[PDB]
């Protein structure tokens, strides 16, 4: 129809040894971008997922970025996906979140981790599907 986007609400977090993952939402959406920097746009029959996570160091001290837990879309299939950085990047400029990050977060420090993926758009709308956190946790959003 005219719906551009369709979101899915998680708004969980979910404990690790060294730290707290949110997810916010899902979003299926037509593009990512903003008109200055120009948008980006899926090939037919095809959809970006947006999966909006944040990481959040509870140890008392700094910790590596190359640690922060795995957040992946799964589909009923068991296939995680692998997050297409370039879109991700678009949607992280897109949301005002245009800063190099560092290699490591203070304690307490909370990181964003949002991830964008190029999925089909049949095979998004009519499975079941969800996001797993650290191989730990299985949230289906549908
Ligand atoms: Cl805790």
């Amino acid at each position: 129809s005219k719906i551009k986007e369709k979101e899915y609400a998680v708004n969980k977090d979910f404990h690790t040894p060294k730290f707290d993952v949110t997810v916010k939402r899902v979003v299926e959406r037509d593009k990512v971008g903003k008109e200055s920097i120009g948008f980006q746009k899926p090939e037919d029959g095809h959809v970006f997922i947006v999966v909006e996570a944040e990481g959040k160091n509870i140890t008392s001290e700094p910790m590596k970025l190359a640690f922060l837990p795995s957040v992946d879309l799964v589909d009923e299939n068991d296939n995680a996906y692998q997050s297409d950085v370039w879109a991700a990047s678009s949607y992280d400029v897109e949301k005002g979140e245009t800063s190099s990050i560092t290699k490591e977060l203070k304690p307490g420090e909370v990181k964003r981790q949002n991830k964008v993926y190029v999925i089909n758009k049949e095979k998004f709308d009519t499975g079941k599907w969800y996001v797993v956190v650290n191989n730990e946790y299985k949230e289906q959003i549908k």
